[PDB]
């Protein structure tokens, strides 16, 4: 008698009988959390092999649902989207392991990368305004417990591995959710040491200046050269559509000219007719630049250099909002961001350039929700 599975483009969804709508929720990751492998291995070796993770847990869950908390789960199965686990199959194992845990409970498959993949808060948000009869959910009251908590290596023995990921605990962060490891809530073990990213979009901002020094000048009256350095991803070829081509600065791609000899027959041909160029692309070493800055000296015009600082994991975090928001956005791979820090040397004047302006990394005029979403923790 469950109103059972609900099937989403990126979420699947699974209420149990006996689920009720509560103003307060418990909920739990799946994997390492409320179950393991039976065969002791890392990986399952097929979708029977689980077992219960600990034998206080349902204990727990009896006792949480007498409480009145809805109990429900948050896991990430992107095995499914990936073609790698066949969904029909995953949705039995979840049956057979809530047959075993004993009480009901909601269930929801982040199937995908993107809005509903822990940390970001998609499924929280498809629990509150879709899943639970319209009923506000108290975040101070509730609980999230998850492993994907950040720990470093040897928390316990037999863990000389740090966890696999911290996306469970930044979940909970960004839905504002009191927050447990398995071990700390089953079985009352003391906290276990963590770390979170090294860059946290919460202390993201709009503020500021658009460039430094602002003394400068974002435009030059007479033909110039401007090289554009900075990873990819991160915003630099909007501002340069922004700022500069809507002033009417040529915008050269290297890669779309093809050859080298095209790219600077383009630059010289722009130059003599007294046009101003930007050079949009990410130019991360000194070679890949002075080959501009040599073309600007040969026709006597400056050459200054626009760097931006947005660092790999911000360049990374803004590639994963564009991708969740922006379907014209191309993603970036991680090939890609890797190839460009390798190769990374920061650009100085010796180099030639007339003036650095330096382009601090700043959220965006989007609307009100995309400023919330900015401000979310988006990979584990
Ligand atoms: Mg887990």
């Amino acid at each position: 008698s469950s109103l059972g599975w609900e099937s989403l483009k990126k979420l699947l969804v699974f209420t149990a009988s006996g689920v009720k709508p509560q103003g307060k929720v418990a909920a739990f990751a799946l994997d390492g959390t409320l179950i393991t492998t039976r065969s002791g291995k890392v990986f399952p070796t097929s979708p029977s092999d689980w077992r219960i993770l600990y034998p206080e847990i349902p204990k727990k869950l009896q006792e949480l649902a007498a409480e009145g908390y809805k109990l429900v789960i948050f896991t990430n199965q992107m095995g499914i989207g990936r073609g790698k686990l066949p969904a029909e199959v995953f949705k039995g194992k979840v049956e057979a392991v809530l047959e075993k845990l004993g009480v009901p409970f909601q269930v929801l498959v982040a199937t995908h990368a993107g809005l509903n993949r822990k940390p970001v808060s998609g499924m929280w948000d498809h629990l509150q305004e879709q899943a639970n009869e319209g009923i506000p959910i108290s975040v101070e009251d509730s609980v999230f417990v998850g492993d994907a908590a950040g720990r470093l290596a040897n928390w316990a023995p037999g863990r000389k591995k740090k966890d696999f990921s911290c996306a469970d605990r930044l979940f909970a962060l960004n839905v504002g959710l009191p927050f447990a490891t398995p071990e700390e809530f089953f079985l009352k073990w003391p906290a276990a040491r963590f770390e979170l990213p090294a860059f946290d979009p919460r202390t993201i901002s709009s503020a500021g200046p658009l460039y430094l020094p602002e003394s400068s000048s974002l435009l030059s009256p007479n033909p110039e050269v401007v090289v554009a350095v900075g990873f990819p991803g991160a915003g630099k070829s909007t501002f340069i559509q922004e700022h500069l081509v809507s002033a009417g600065y040529v915008h050269v791609n290297r890669d779309t000219l093809g050859s080298w000899q095209r790219c600077v027959s383009s630059c010289q041909a722009a130059l003599r007719q007294g046009k101003r160029v930007v050079i949009d692309n990410t130019n991360p070493d000194v070679p890949s630049r002075a080959r501009y800055i040599q073309c600007a000296k040969d026709a006597g015009v400056p050459c200054r250099c626009f760097n931006f600082c947005a660092t790999i994991e911000q360049a990374r975090h803004n590639n994963r909002f564009r991708e969740m928001t922006d379907p014209s956005h191309a993603p970036v791979s991680d090939m890609v961001m890797f190839s460009y820090r390798k190769q990374f040397e920061p650009p100085t004047l010796a180099e030639g350039f007339l003036e650095i302006l330096e382009i601090p990394f700043r959220l965006q005029h989007l609307d009100p929700a995309l400023q919330r979403l900015y401000r979310q923790f988006s990979e584990g």
